[PDB]
C-alpha cells in the first residue's frame, strides 16, 4: 500500500490515526529494541528483530476500525549495555475510510490511474446533455460513494473535505445525497466539507461530468476525499490521508450503416416509409447537418446528437456532417477498432482554394479518441462530401461489410457492353444516346480524372481500414467537372444512399433502358443482391438515422 | 512499401509514373494471361501465374529512376479459348522523390510517425528563442532535404509542392536553400510550389519551430511533399505520391542541482565569487524570478532562460519559479527519469486561501513532458518555495545524490543534546537561550505543525522519486507560524542553499556557539562533509546558476 511515518519519543507519548488499507511505518532510532502491542496491530519487522539499525524497516497495519480511540497501544521498548531505560508509548486510532466508485466499469460500485481495456480500471462519466432533486434525474448520473467506520468520538478532532483540482472543477459537477440533493462541487467551488458522524457511516454522491474531451481537456476529472487533522486549535489543519476516484468522461460516438437501424427522421417523400417498414425500423416525421451518436457508461447508453431523452452538442460543404461518415468495425495490421474509423473528407494538400472541415470539430473527433478519424480527399468534388463517392453496406461474410466506392470505369464498360449487344441507340435521362457518351472525349477525360480521386481514396480506406479488393464493390457511376473543374455527379449518385440495414434506399439513375429494365438499376443489383442485399430506387434526401450503439464498450478498447 | 494501383486495358496503352520505394499494384482483369516488361521491371506476381482470377495479386517495381519517361514498358498478354486477342501496353516512368531528414537524430541526414526512445525514428526541432540570410544563422535549425532523380524532360508535366497543415504552419518555418534563404512555408501560407529541374538534383531546406509543446500543440510537426500530375490541362493537378516527415519540437529541460555548474549569476555580496572559484564555475555580475533550462538537438543545444547565445521563453510566491526545482535523475519502481523530475509547490486541496502556481505554468511544464513535474505541499510556508523546505546534493555513492530536508527534529535533538552536556545557557541569535527555546510550549506545538508538513513532503519525495531513507539527511532546522498560521524560518534557513556543484553555500545560523563554533554550523558539517561536500556558510541571494544540460538525450527517454 501508500502513506505514513509515525516517530517515537520516549519524552512523552505518541498519538495518531491509522486509515485502514495503508502502510504505516515507525521510526524507532530517532530518539538493541523489541516491540510489543495490543492483538489487533501486526506489528511485521524485516532487517522482527532487536538491533537499534534505522534500516530496521518497522510497518504497523491494523485488523480492524477502533471503537474509541487509543484502542490500540504500541510499545517499543529501548535496553542494552546493562540498563533498563524507557518504553515508549504510542496511542492508535484505527479508521476506514473508502472514496470508492465503479472503477470496473461493471455497474457496480465496490490503482488511482484510469487505464484503457478489458482487465483496466477506472470509473466512466457522461457528459450532461440538455437543450432549453432526487432520483427522478439521478439514473444518468455515476454514483460515488464514501464509507467510513471511526470511534463515535472521532469528529471532533478530525474532518473530511472532498475536492476537485481549480483545473477541473468547470468540468464536472458533483451532487451530495441526504438520506434533496445539492451541489457540492463544482465549477464555482472546488472543495467542500463533509458533515459525517463518528460509527459506521456511508454516503452517496452523483457525479456529472460538463464537458466532452476536447484539445484542452484529455477526458479524466479526478475527485479526492481529504482527512484532516483539527485537533491542536490554534495550529491549522493537517492533512492525514488523501484518497481519490479518477473518473473518465465518455467520449461522443459514431455509428455506422452496419448497426441495425432503431429509427428514421425525415423534414416535411413516401417511398422511405415504405423502406422502414421492410427494414424493421420505426419511422418519425417531425435535416442533414446534424448526425445522431451516443454516449455509453456502464449504467447507462444515450443517444446524442450532433448539430451546428436525447443528448445535444454544438462544436463549431467540407465543414458539415454530410462530411462525416463512420467505418464499420476494423482490424489493421493488428491494431483492432471495433467501434469504426471517423472518415472524413478534405484536400490533398492546403492552397488558397482548398476548403476543409473546420479544425475545431476535426479537434473535436480526435479528443473523442476511439474513432481515430482518418482524412480522405473530397475537395475535388463541388459539394465536398465523402458520400458522393462512397458507402458502407452490409455483408453476410467476409468481415461483414462491403466498402461501395463509386466508379465511372464501372459505367464506361457497362455502357460498352450494351452497345456491343447492340443498344448504342439508348437514352440516358438534352437526351444524350449511350453511345454519344462513349464518343464524348471531354466527358471520358473528366471521368478519368474523378477516377484519379476516388482510386487515392481508395487506397487511403485500404491502407487506414485494412481492406483488400475483396472488400471494396464498384458502382457504376458518371460524374462531370462543372463550376471550377469540380465534379458533380453525371446522373443521380447511387452511392449515396440510404442504408436502412440490409434494405438499400438508392437514387434512381434514369439510366438506358434494355428489356425494358435500366442498365444502371441493374447491373446495381447483380452487385449487390447475392449479398443478400434488397436494392430500392427513389427520386430525387432529409433524413438522419439513429442505429444501435456497439455492443462493444468503448472503454474495452486500447487507443 | 505503400502507394498505387494502375489499371491497364486493351484499348489504349497506359503512361504512369512510378516512385521509388513504393508499391504498384496492377489491375488485370478490369478490362489466361501472361506478363512480359523491360529489363528494369521486377514483375513478381503471387495468387508469376496463367489465371484472369482477380485475387491474382501482380505487384511491379522499378529497379532505377528512368532517363526519359516510357523507358520501361509493361506487356500483358490477353489469351484462352482458341484465340490471339490483345496485347496491352503499359509505359512507365521512374523517379526517385526524396523528403528526407535526420529521422535517426544522429547529427546525419540519410515510418511517417515520430517515435521516443534509442530505437525511435523521428527528426527534432528547436523552438526559436530571441529577444529584441546564408549559413550565418542556419546552424542552429534543422536541415532537411528533397532529392530526386526524374528524366531532363519530367517536370513539364509534373510539379512538386511542400506543405504544412493549415493547423501546425503558425507553429514552423522552414527556409529554402538556393545555390539567400527565403521563407516558403510557415504562419502566413501552408504550401509552395519548388521550382526543381529535371534529371539529378536536391534543394535543402531548415526548418524551426516556433512553439514549445504546451496545452494546444503536442509538439509534433509535420511536412509533406506532393508530387502532382499537371499533364492534362484542362483538368486539374491530380496527385500521384504524398510523402513526409514528422519533426518533434524539443521541449524546455531544467538542470538539477547534482549538474557541474557552468556560471552564476548575480545582480548588485562577494562570498559567492569566492565560493566560485572553488567549484570550478565562472561567474558573472550583470534576480530569482527566472529559471535557466535548455533545448536540445542532435545538431545543437542551447541554454534557454524562462523569464516571467541565449533563448527565451516567457509564459505566465507559490507562482514563481523560486517555487519550482528539478529533482536528480531517478528511477522509480522500474519507470526511469533520466532528466530527473520537476518538483514545484502547492496546496494539499484547494480553498477560498489556497495558493498555487498559475494553471497555464504548470500545464507548460507538463506538457515539456519529460520531467513529469510532481506537486509537492509548500503553502503551508508564509512565503511558498519547495526551496524552504528542501535541497538537493551530489553524493558519491548511494544514486549520487542526497535529497536534504529541513528537520525542527534534528534541531530540537541537537539542542537538547547541548544542555545535557551543560550548554543550556547558551544564546541563539530578542536573543533567547537554548533552554528557554526548549521549554516554549508554543513554538513545540508550531515545529510540530511543520513537521507534519514536511513529512508529508518526505513521503511524497519518497514514493514520486523512489527515494529510500538511506537517500534524505535531515538538516536541524526550526520554523514558527506568524502571519496566518503560516511558517517562516526561525533561524536563517540552511536548506535554502546554493549547490554550486559540491561546494555548498549555506545561509549561516547565528546558532548557540560552543567551543567558538556553532552547534548548526557544525552538525551540518558532520551530515555533509563525509559525503565529500564542503559546507561554507554566507549571511543574508540574487544568484541564478547555468549548469551542464544532461548528456542522455531527452528524446531517448519513453515517457
Amino acid at each position: 500500500a501508500q502513506g505514513t511515518l509515525i516517530r517515537v519519543t520516549p519524552e512523552q507519548p505518541t498519538h495518531a490515526v491509522c486509515v485502514l488499507g495503508t502502510l504505516t511505518q515507525l521510526d524507532i532510532c530517532s530518539s538493541s529494541f523489541s516491540i510489543n502491542a495490543s492483538p489487533g496491530v501486526v506489528v511485521d519487522i524485516a532487517h522482527s528483530t532487536w538491533p537499534l539499525d534505522p534500516g530496521v524497516e518497522v510497518t504497523l497495519t491494523m485488523k480492524a476500525a477502533s471503537g474509541s480511540t487509543g484502542d490500540q497501544k504500541v510499545q517499543i521498548s529501548y535496553y542494552g549495555p546493562k540498563t533498563p531505560p524507557v518504553k515508549a508509548l504510542l496511542y492508535l486510532t484505527a479508521v476506514e475510510i473508502s472514496l470508492c466508485a465503479d472503477i470496473t466499469r461493471t455497474g457496480k460500485v465496490k490503482q488511482r490511474t484510469w487505464t484503457w481495456g478489458p482487465c483496466g480500471q477506472g470509473a466512466i462519466l457522461l457528459v450532461n446533455c440538455d437543450r432549453d432533486l432526487d432520483s427522478e434525474d439521478l439514473q444518468d448520473m455515476s454514483l460515488m460513494t464514501l464509507s467510513t467506520k471511526t470511534p463515535k468520538d472521532f469528529f471532533t478532532n478530525h474532518t473530511l473535505v472532498l475536492h476537485v483540482a481549480r483545473s477541473e472543477m468547470d468540468k464536472v459537477r458533483v451532487f451530495q445525497a441526504t438520506r434533496k440533493c445539492s451541489v457540492v462541487l463544482g465549477p464555482k467551488w472546488p472543495s467542500h466539507y463533509l458533515m459525517v458522524p463518528g460509527g459506521k457511516h456511508n454516503m452517496d454522491f452523483y457525479v456529472e461530468a460538463l464537458a466532452f474531451p476536447d484539445t484542452d481537456f484529455p477526458g479524466l476529472i479526478t475527485l479526492t476525499i481529504s482527512l484532516l487533522d483539527t485537533s491542536n486549535l490554534e495550529l491549522p489543519e493537517a492533512v492525514v490521508f488523501q484518497d481519490s476516484v479518477v473518473f473518465r468522461v465518455a467520449p461522443w460516438i459514431m455509428t455506422p450503416n452496419t448497426q441495425p437501424p432503431q429509427e428514421v427522421y425525415a423534414c416535411s417523400l413516401k417511398s422511405v416509409t415504405t423502406l422502414a417498414m421492410k427494414a424493421k425500423c420505426k419511422l418519425t416525421i417531425c435535416q442533414d447537418e446534424m448526425e445522431i451518436g451516443y454516449i455509453q457508461a456502464p449504467h447507462k447508453t444515450l443517444p446524442v446528437v450532433f448539430d451546428s431523452d436525447f443528448g445535444y452538442v454544438t462544436r463549431g460543404g467540407l465543414d458539415s456532417f454530410g462530411n462525416l461518415e463512420v467505418s464499420p468495425p476494423v482490424t489493421v495490421r493488428g491494431k483492432e477498432y471495433p467501434l469504426g474509423r471517423i472518415l472524413f473528407g478534405d484536400s490533398c494538400y492546403p492552397s488558397n482554394d482548398s476548403r476543409q472541415m473546420h479544425q475545431a470539430l476535426q479537434d473535436f473527433l480526435s479528443a473523442q479518441q476511439v474513432q481515430a478519424p482518418v482524412k480522405l480527399y473530397s475537395d475535388w468534388l463541388s459539394v465536398g462530401h465523402v458520400d458522393e463517392f462512397l458507402s458502407f453496406v452490409p455483408a453476410p461474410d467476409r468481415k461483414g461489410f462491403r466498402l461501395l466506392l463509386a466508379s465511372p470505369r464501372s459505367c464506361y464498360k457497362l455502357f460498352q457492353e450494351q452497345q456491343n449487344e447492340g443498344h448504342g441507340e439508348a437514352l440516358l435521362f438534352k437526351q444524350q444516346k449511350i453511345k454519344n457518351i462513349l464518343s464524348n472525349k471531354t466527358l471520358r477525360e473528366h471521368n478519368s480524372f474523378v477516377e484519379r480521386c476516388i482510386d487515392w481514396n481508395r487506397e487511403l480506406l485500404k491502407r487506414e481500414l485494412g481492406l483488400a479488393e475483396s472488400d471494396i464493390i464498384d458502382i457504376p457511376q458518371l460524374f462531370k467537372l462543372k463550376e471550377f473543374s469540380k465534379a458533380e455527379a453525371f446522373f443521380p449518385n447511387m452511392v449515396n444512399m440510404l442504408v436502412l440495414g440490409k434494405h438499400l434506399g438508392i437514387p434512381k439513375p434514369f439510366g438506358p433502358v434494355i428489356n425494358g429494365r435500366c442498365c444502371l438499376e441493374e447491373k446495381v443489383c447483380s452487385l449487390l443482391e447475392p449479398l443478400g442485399l434488397q436494392c430500392t430506387f427513389i427520386n430525387d434526401c432529409g433524413t438522419n438515422v439513429r442505429r444501435k450503439p456497439f455492443s462493444f464498450k468503448w472503454w474495452n478498447m486500447v487507443p
